[PDB]
């Protein structure tokens, strides 16, 4: 029942802060957004920009996704982000991560449904 | 089962003709599009324009729907349409309709989803 859109927010959005505020940022976040749930998600990026600016990325530079597909977009400007990487001593269920702050262009895959008619209201 | 959008085409789309052929048009189309199957749909409009053109309406003048919701759109140009309205003699299962040809702006309710981010691909 979770939309994919809401899934992206949960896994990658953190606009309440301008940067990761401590080396334990990833340990905290990866667990609170349920990314250690059934195993330790090894690589995850959190973005510290308004939801609007992130969403706007879908109207910026179209690039190929790293898996070949074409619905990826690269931000024209750098954004404050946090790289989360599972360390060499992590092991489910005690997931452990290294936290790295960065300012990079983000690249995202975007999806939607073009608006189509679904009901004839009236003619005028 | 049938999508809202597929049902809209079934009920209202007839790009294969540029206007109602005769006064029996509605009696025939209401039957073939199954709008008389279990009951007589009372009023129904068919649009004689390309699918491209009708769908582009969702990008045109936004207006309020007859029911108050705000996702209705009105075509900028008038379009060729046929009004199908039940006659006083229409009694299920012998649905009967009056065919009226016209050129007016159509108003339809549109649906879809904003193109938003759904996966984080990479940083660069
Ligand atoms: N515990 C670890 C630690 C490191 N690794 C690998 C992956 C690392 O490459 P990256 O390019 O950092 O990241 C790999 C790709 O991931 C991508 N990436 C970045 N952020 C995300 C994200 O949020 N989701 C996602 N699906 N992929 C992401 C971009 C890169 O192509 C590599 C070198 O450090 O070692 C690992 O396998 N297990
Ligand atoms: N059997 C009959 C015969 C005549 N009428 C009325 C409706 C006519 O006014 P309209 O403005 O066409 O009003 C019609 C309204 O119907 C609506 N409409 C039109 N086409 C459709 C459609 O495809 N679906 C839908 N749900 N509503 C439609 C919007 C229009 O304002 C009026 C005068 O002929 O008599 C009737 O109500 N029942």
């Amino acid at each position: 029942k979770e939309t994919a859109a809401a899934k992206f927010e949960r896994q990658h959005m953190d606009s309440s802060t301008s940067a990761a505020s401590s080396s334990n940022y990833c340990n905290q976040m990866m667990k609170s957004r349920n990314l250690t749930k059934d195993r330790c998600k090894p690589v995850n990026t959190f973005v510290h920009e308004s939801l609007a600016d992130v969403q706007a990325v879908c109207s910026q530079k179209n690039v190929a996704c790293k898996n070949g597909q074409t619905n990826c977009y690269q931000s024209y400007s750098t954004m404050s982000i946090t790289d989360c990487r599972e360390t060499g001593s992590s092991k489910y269920p005690n997931c452990a991560y290294k936290t790295t702050q960065a300012n990079k262009h983000i690249i995202v895959a975007c999806e939607g449904n073009a608006y189509v008619p679904v009901h004839f209201d009236a003619s005028v």
